């Protein structure tokens, strides 16, 4: 009858009531047993995503990201990658909404912020793969880009791995000096360092920046531990990449997804044939992985639907546990489902 | 900074407000206008709309349709197609919502009900057909299917040709005998009436069956009238038809938008290069159909996200003159672009407990 909504206020209170580290912590777990759930063929992976590119102000994409539980709900994720946002207008790079429809009826049943639920499932992907392929002690986390993800990249990987220090780089001096306070929370230590400093000394390393089609690698063509595990989460237009290709050729690699990887993440400089299992074999098998952890690895990191799904249902979990949001009838649902122009009552 | 909403309650004041007739008249006359502009190379046709089918109860589907207007902003149109609604829930088997995101920062805007505005564009873009290619003296429309959207096709097409009465059939008893209340507003005599006479008697057909895949036909090929003019508005799944294959061979076609119709429409039974000028060439200059009022002709209609995005256009200008709608802060935009931890909870209170 009518739409759950829960905007940024009910959100902000979800984290206040629950903690940060308790719902990173939820959301990895989730991710974790759904990932597993596919790997079993229990679950599937979301068809491909779509969108709409954008050449101005400066290039960026705007996308829809559909995931159906059959007999369940339909999830639809919404969300644009507009990097100018943040200097010309104080947005986010990364501007989105989450929907639920029922599946039997198709009436849509709740709509949230999208944008923290984004970077709260994304960092929690990158703990799900460096918990199979990083080193178990690893130290050194290094990252390249110190936007948006970056924040909950470390947050992520601090709970799931004993990091010590955590070495930055930014090609905008302003954020890679501001990383600091935006992790102090973490009680990680930040250096900034140069990406061939992050290369070399990182036992991990995620790649979170918005460098355009043209413009990589974030890396140079380096030597790096042997251990090294990379997630490689940066992804928003056909043609962007962010590790050189000679990195890539000598790691294994897992893909989220593997068809939407070859189309927007690091494995669209591969060929399929090359790709090792997706992270949901891994999940289902974590002995298929533990034997990488001392090897270079690299997770191909596109987000799919399912996650935001995944993601979604830890908000509403607790938001229903808290009385949170408000009930907007947004859909018109007739008197006689036969007549649209069946409104009444009309108001005054 | 806030979403526009525009729920079930302001889309109701909007009819109430501007009424029936004016509301769907300002529809035909923007999407006339709109497809003028895309026959005339000054806009382009939306992509093609995607969607999750899904079998139970009864095979239905859940559809995106994007369209955007670059520099300014990007409609969708969410919406699911589900048979066993009515007879089930009580619902539409049509039901969604139309959202609107600024081009420039991808924020959410607006968002409103897409029940009524999908009913009202999808009438109004069949008046645009007739009134080009039926007969402007018809005054016998024939519809097959008469659930939600057989409403705002009489609606529609009586606004633009002078029908004086309507012969009607669907496959379910209870809908047919409904009809004619459900009319009653348009002032269009109601008649019950089979497919076969309904073929032969009408100057202008529209069929809006939730008919099956590998079902059709819906109206039979058996003697019609010359000049008849006929909306094929049922669309949904791939292999859903309504037409006979004979009656459409020897018809002029007209789509909506071809690349989609020869997916989901009519169209899906001809080859592409058998399809008269798509319907903007005939807005754009409707000499492409000149003298086809008194011939066969069909209008292929799947419908398109730009219909949408003029629909909604049309209600929120009446909407922002009477003040409606409300304003919601469903995106989290932290005070720190780049902090998505950022938030702002309400304050703790300062006073001893
Ligand atoms: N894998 C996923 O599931 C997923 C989910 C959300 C975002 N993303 C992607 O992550 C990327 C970053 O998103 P964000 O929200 O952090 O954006 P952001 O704008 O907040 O941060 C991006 C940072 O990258 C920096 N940068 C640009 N080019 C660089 C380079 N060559 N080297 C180092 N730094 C550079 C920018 O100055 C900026 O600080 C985008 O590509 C986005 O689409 C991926
Ligand atoms: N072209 C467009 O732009 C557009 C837009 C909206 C809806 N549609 C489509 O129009 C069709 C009807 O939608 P609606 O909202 O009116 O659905 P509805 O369920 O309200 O009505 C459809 C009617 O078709 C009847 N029916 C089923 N099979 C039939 C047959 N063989 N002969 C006669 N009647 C039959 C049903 O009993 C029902 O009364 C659907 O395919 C829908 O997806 C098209």
């Amino acid at each position: 009858m009518e739409t759950w909504v829960l905007g940024r206020r009910d959100v902000a209170e979800v984290v206040a009531a629950v903690g940060r580290d308790e719902l990173m912590r939820r959301i990895i777990d989730r991710l974790t047993g759904g990932l597993a759930e596919i790997g079993r063929g229990e679950r599937h992976l979301s068809p491909l995503r779509g969108g709409l590119e954008r050449s101005e102000p400066v290039p960026g994409i705007w996308e829809w990201m559909p995931h159906r539980e059959p007999g369940d709900h339909i999830t639809l994720k919404t969300v644009g990658y507009s990097p100018a946002n943040p200097a010309r207008f104080g947005l986010p790079t990364i501007l989105g909404t989450v929907a639920r429809y029922d599946d039997t009826t198709g009436a849509l049943t709740a709509l949230m912020d999208g944008v923290l639920l984004t970077a709260l499932r994304t960092g929690a992907a990158s703990a799900v793969a460096s918990r199979l392929l990083a080193r178990p002690d690893s130290h050194t986390l290094g990252l390249i880009g110190t936007g948006a993800q970056a924040v909950t990249q470390l947050h992520a990987l601090s709970l799931v791995l004993p990091l010590q220090r955590a070495l930055v780089w930014d090609t905008d001096p302003a954020h890679r000096e501001s990383f600091a306070r935006r992790a102090a929370f973490t009680g990680v230590s930040v250096e900034i360092a140069e990406p061939a400093r992050i290369a070399a000394e990182a036992d991990v390393i995620s790649t979170a920046t918005s460098v355009a089609v043209g413009q990589g690698p974030v890396l140079p063509d380096t030597g790096v531990r042997e251990h090294l595990h990379i997630n490689a989460v940066g992804a928003d237009l056909v043609g962007k990449t962010e590790l050189p290709l000679g990195l890539l050729e000598r790691a294994f690699v897992t893909a989220d997804h593997p068809e939407q990887a070859l189309r927007e993440g690091e494995c669209q400089q591969l060929s399929a044939d090359r790709l090792g299992p997706q992270l949901a074999h891994l999940c289902a098998d974590p002995a298929a992985a533990a034997g990488r952890q001392d090897t270079l690895s690299v997770f191909d990191s596109t987000g799919f639907a399912f996650e935001d799904a995944l993601a979604m249902e830890v908000f509403l979990e607790a938001a229903a546990e808290r009385d949170l949001g408000i009930r907007v009838g947004i859909e018109h649902h007739p008197g006689d489902a036969l007549d649209p122009y069946a409104l009444q009552p009309l108001p005054l």
